[PDB]
């Protein structure tokens, strides 16, 4: 039960422009994905004040990074509002976003990479260090779905299930290119949050697949 | 897509005897199910040996165990041959176990709970930290299935379509009594599986959730 949808054109070129032209500081993705997870958080936390009953699907408010270091992916979860099927689709490549040419024309100019936050489209400095990436998200007013994406011009939603159920929120799930896999490492993972994620109203998990000998 | 099955009649007199006049050596159960996942490791192993490709659903052989504090669920998983929908239902509870009857009776005449795994039905000592359990498993033959008990009379069978796909073998997870949490704790963890887990031929991976700051 699975959809293909184009990209709006100049957002396929941002993603080019990320992949192909952009060579340093990388570790900016992690900033702003933790900064998305906050954003999401925040919201429901708003909507929570005068609609308590919201954070019952998930009463605890995170963020959490997940290395799979076999698979090569990275996966940063949050519980915050998630986003419905339309809301992938609208959101996350279909519709023109205010930031995308203005951000690429800074790019032309010399603009460093890490100012994309500051045009509203840091989700997708992902295409940094990922050449193909999942957002499954559960939203309290949807079923759970997948938003896939290799930086084509489409990507594809499908209703998930295929998942570990998420109570509420999202999964940013990486598929790391092979030049990238030190984002796998706990070490460095710490390094980039501490550096670069300083003020974070919740709580960063990371979670660690130690042998026990 | 859920059906239900009643339990053969000494399994569920077993499973009443486990969990109502067993005090002490809980600990057990984790034995147990590392030899079981073991068991199954050394299964998928064997049959692999005249047909490579079995293999191929997940090549790497390991246990892993991951506490889910906040859900109280301990989760042990295996990557080993798994178990079919008919499977779960003929050797999980629908048939006459040899063993359920004589270790009940070695159990009345005074044997050590720990004896449970040499009669063949060590899985039921879960029932000694857990009031209720779910085994998903996914076999290379069948579609990943969830079977579920709470030590009633029956159990369910489901397909499954809730939890991350495993590529191939078992998740037990078990829901933990609010008396037995400390089967929750990486350090208790860790001196059950050195103390009574000693030689096991796979690697056994704790999985541990750490606050970065
Ligand atoms: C306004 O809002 C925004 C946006 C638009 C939209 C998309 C939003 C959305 O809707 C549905 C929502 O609200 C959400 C909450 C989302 C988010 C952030 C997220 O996530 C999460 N984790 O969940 C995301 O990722 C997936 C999505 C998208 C993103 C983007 C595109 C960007 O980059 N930015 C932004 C953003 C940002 C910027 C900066 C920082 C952060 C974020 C924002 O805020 C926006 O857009
Ligand atoms: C013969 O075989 C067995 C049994 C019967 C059956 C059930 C088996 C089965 O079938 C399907 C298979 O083969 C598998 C491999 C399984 C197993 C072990 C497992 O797991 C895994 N992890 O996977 C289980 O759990 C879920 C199941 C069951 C178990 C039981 C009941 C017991 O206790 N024991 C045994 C057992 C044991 C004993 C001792 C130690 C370990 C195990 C065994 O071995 C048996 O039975
Ligand atoms: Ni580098
Ligand atoms: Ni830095
Ligand atoms: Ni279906
Ligand atoms: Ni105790
Ligand atoms: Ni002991």
């Amino acid at each position: 039960a699975s959809e293909t949808f184009e990209f709006q054109a100049e957002i396929t070129q941002l993603m080019s422009l990320i992949i192909n032209t952009v060579y340093s500081n990388k570790e900016i993705f992690l900033r702003e994905l933790i900064s998305n997870a906050s954003d999401a958080l925040d919201k429901i936390r708003y909507k929570s004040l005068s609609d308590p009953k919201q954070l019952e699907t998930e009463p605890d408010l995170f963020i959490r990074i997940t290395p799979k270091p076999e698979q090569k992916v990275l996966e940063i979860r949050d519980s915050g509002i998630g986003m419905t099927k339309a809301e992938l689709i609208n959101n996350l490549g279909t519709i023109a976003k205010s930031g995308t040419k203005a951000f690429m024309e800074a790019l032309s100019a010399g603009a460093d990479v890490s100012m994309i936050g500051q045009f509203g489209v840091g989700f997708y400095s992902l295409f940094l260090v990922a050449d193909r990436v999942q957002v499954i998200s559960k939203s309290n007013d949807d079923e759970q779905y997948i938003w896939e994406s290799n930086a084509g011009g489409s990507f594809t939603v499908t209703l998930d299930e295929v998942n570990e159920r998420i109570g509420r929120g999202t999964i940013l799930r990486l598929f790391l290119k092979d030049d990238q896999l030190e984002y796998l490492e706990e070490k460095r993972i710490k390094e980039v949050i501490k550096r670069h994620s300083e003020f974070v109203a919740y709580p960063i998990q990371l979670v660690v697949t130690k042998e026990v000998e």
